[PDB]
């Protein structure tokens, strides 16, 4: 049996309600030890070692946790055959993409969560954990980048996102589809992500204890410029725009971000629309404003890649080339 | 013997052009309503069409003043026509549609339409979209359904309709509760109507209003700044909508700022950046303890529309939560 | 607390394998009392009684069980406040539509199953059954036709279909959307079906012991006319065509069906395409041939309505009017 | 300095038309490949296009003869051109695409295209679909991805592509594993390629083949007749595909007819009427005991293509299962 390390961070998968009958819950109260021997069947497919990194709801995920995870994985790579990270669902898709760019281990790294409390009727977390361990154990999972395993599906860390606030089936790679499906402890892989990931990216966080400051502003009818201005006034390194339609900006936001970009703030146009690329060549002259188009990266994904691009360059053309390769 | 249909034009890519039929480049102010209407001569087989230019903007620059002008016009002119079609940019068409759905007192058909391809592009979607919009507005079965959006041969209620994709001609969907009807051969089979209260069944009356309460939206993500939320509180915003993570959760620092603002009277609505599903009561956030409101299926930009209108009526969070359960 | 009757028919919800972590299972050997006390929380929301009607896999569902179920619901309507029917997934969409057309009882009738057997890790059956009893107990559920409740969702019996072979979230109302979502035992209903159902249909099976014979033929490139001919030779009352695209037929199948319709066989054009109407006024002049256009009914749903239509009329124009109203 | 691109025309609504732009009615494959081309002058900006008419039929009448003809012509003319577009009806485009995906030995781009609206209708999709199909066939990056379908600005692999909606312009989706890339402003960002073996990586050779093994499809449902199954068996079909219920299950009487056929030599594949997901092994059916093959993600019309070609190599059920695990 392969050795698999579980790195725990908290989440609904470690968290419970007063009741199985009721929807209410508190996040990340169970330790990884307790999580693992609640699924005795993991012992049939791996030798599982648990380590607790942090124990938070993922709605409070942060750069320090990210840097701890990436360095822990890169250091401990030769000690184990694969990793599974137990994590809250709310921001699993951001951590997954961060790790997808910063992990240099080409062994399987699999993230997993639960949409129901571990005390709830028909709790999803047990079988999710089991399938995550199946994926991390499968020799075919290597060299695919950092993965998310939810609802019997293996999803790439770059495309995966949430489709629904509560559904057990919420995690989907909404633009390019999944990599494979898990049935009876076996995976039929038919896809791998063509974007460069893991050991094929320049991003190296081994000596970083903080990341560039990147905030996200929303566009909508009558949008205030005050959020954008607040990030500019604090000296943020970059701003991501959650654009309306194909990455478009409300006029007051457009003005503020055009000004910021002139003074060297990196600006990435993404979209609040859940699927499709924010393209070049549409209504915005990105060349002229010094903006970057996010492509299929949603706002929170574009934040991950922009924070990391800014560790290598402040140059908008070079950042755009980063957004075309990773 | 054909219905009288008014077109209220606001601009949008439907009225927009670039220099090549086969390059994506375009701008939005290009074609007036007269020229828009005359380019689809098949309209005169189904309706007597009159066109009025209300504004001419990209809907990325839609704003409270345009909403108020459109509601008051539709309400004032209800008796002069059999139905209304509004040409509009796609980017914020879902927000305008919900604003009209809550403030229009006319129960004749109001249908919104736009185009995901410019008028000059090969296989331009705007002509057939506008034709189907006029079909919808002329169908007496369209009445009493609220304000509608018609795109890609589908009839969508103004509450649930939203964009699913940045560029796809099929992007407009009612992602939580489905469409009202599909259009085939100029006929509609309706199998649904929205249960939530709309148009003449709301208390929202903008007839005397010249501005709306100030509501901002803040995004949640890992390591989110509280600076956007703090800037809105410092500017005296009447309400703030949180685009939460998962089931409407907030990053700790955002949470701390909004819990403080709610104590001082700021209306706070928790919604979700996740494109489908309710932001529910009775999950991780004790809304009754902080004075917060859960948005239900209303996404952040929709939640903004209803909160602005709620704040014309009340400042009490229990009353705003009741509005969010009924409209 | 309301009185809820569980009419059990078998299915995966009552199905079991040899391991929590192997996909193998069988149906048809586990009784309703086992399901009811796998969900002790039911006692918090209802006074439940279980009756075993049959114990089958729904792949073997048939006209006799349909007739049994409609009669029993219609007969026992006064004895309870609502019904839940436990049922296999595979043909749940057929039974739900039959009962939507034939039940005259004014109380909630809710169907439920499970995509994982009762023995699996993270079995979906217990919370589905709890949510189905919440649904049947909800006064707001009345007057909405026969319902299916799967994965925290209330689906109408006409539109509901399977979208995926294995996904717990497979059940969707793919053309018109769900009626309501369930969270913390509460439903927010925002829709009701416009098509006529239950006590508003002329279908009455109270004394029928069989149903007219209606079979389904599939269309594809180089399709054999031998399936269609085998139904015609056997004197079938009706044939449903799973059409290509918008209800189209391969030349040989069309010829066999145009002939059958001239002898008085009823022919409904439906589509193998899983969403969208088979329309009138496309490539097939239905009036010229004596054919009926299924609208949004998929082939197996079209068979349900065609069987019931033939209990009243053999007339093509009258059958089309039934396909326009139910 | 432009690629040479060959258009092979087969008919389909992308060629012919209704009496009207306003009305839904139409007749299929009445325009020659030549109308098609001249109808899109911008093709000359991106390629040197030459058209040949192979057949001129509605794709609801696609057949084994057209498949053989197409595969042989593409394998013959591979050396003469830089890539192929095939204009085809929508209705069975997904079966011809998998067929060519398994039989074409040319690793130059082969892209299939159609139109969900008649050539004569308002906002016809056929022109820009054809532009995009030519863009795909011209893009050096499209080589070695197997046979493609290009519809609604999306590049789809031949194996997974299928119809999702009877009439929507956006009906074509790779419903299990997603598209290979999206087309904007005439450029494609490929992020995927299919891992299943195709074109020159398959043993299927139709070059000397004037017919295919007989494979029929049977439908399952509540109270399913065994008479369709019995009929194909009586006619000594080489293969039967079951469109099963749920995860490839069969009605008792169909099960028993197909069990009996498999024990005497007939190749039996369980597929599913359910539009997504695999028909798996190790569910309710002991496939090894009955001599059945599980179709995986192949829907019944797709499973028929693969079973016919497998039967040109082998009759052995464990060998057909190996082909169903590999292509």
């Amino acid at each position: 049996l392969p050795n698999i390390t579980i790195l725990a961070t908290g989440g609904t998968i470690a968290g419970g309600g007063d009741s199985a009958t009721k929807s209410n819950y508190t996040v990340g109260k169970v330790g990884v030890e307790n999580l693992v021997n609640a699924v005795p069947q993991l012992k049939d497919i791996a030798n599982v070692k648990g380590e607790q990194v942090v124990n938070i709801g993922s709605q409070d995920m942060n750069d320090n946790v990210w840097l701890t995870l990436a360095k822990k994985i890169n250091t401990d790579c030769d000690k184990t055959d694969g990793f599974v990270i137990t994590h809250g669902t709310d921001t699993m898709e951001e951590t997954a993409y961060f790790l997808d760019l910063t992990v240099k281990c080409d062994k399987p790294v699999v993230m997993v969560g639960a949409m129901r409390p571990s005390t709830s009727m028909s709790a999803d977390g047990p079988f999710n954990l089991y399938n995550a361990v199946v994926t991390a154990a499968d020799k075919a999972s290597a060299n695919r980048g950092v993965l998310v395993v939810m609802n019997d599906t293996v999803l790439d860390g770059r495309d995966v996102t949430m489709t629904n606030t509560t559904d057990v089936a919420t995690f989907k790679s909404v633009n390019y589809g999944p990599l494979g499906y898990i049935h009876n402890g076996k995976i039929d892989y038919q896809r791998t992500p063509a974007r460069k990931h893991t050991s094929d990216t320049p991003f190296d966080v081994s000596k970083l204890n903080e990341l560039p400051k990147v905030g996200i502003v929303y566009n909508y009818a009558n949008a205030s410029d005050l959020p954008a201005k607040a990030l500019v006034d604090a000296g943020y390194d970059g701003i991501v725009s959650a654009g309306v339609g194909n990455g478009n900006l409300y006029k007051s936001v457009f003005d503020t971000l055009a000004t910021a970009a002139k003074t060297g703030t990196a600006v990435v146009r993404s979209s609040r629309v859940p699927t499709g690329a924010t393209t070049q060549d549409a209504e915005v002259d990105d060349a002229k404003y010094g903006f970057v188009a996010s492509g299929t990266l949603n706002p929170q994904k574009a934040r991950v890649l922009l924070q990391l691009a800014l560790t290598q360059t402040k140059d908008p053309q070079q950042i755009q080339q980063i957004f075309n390769q990773y």
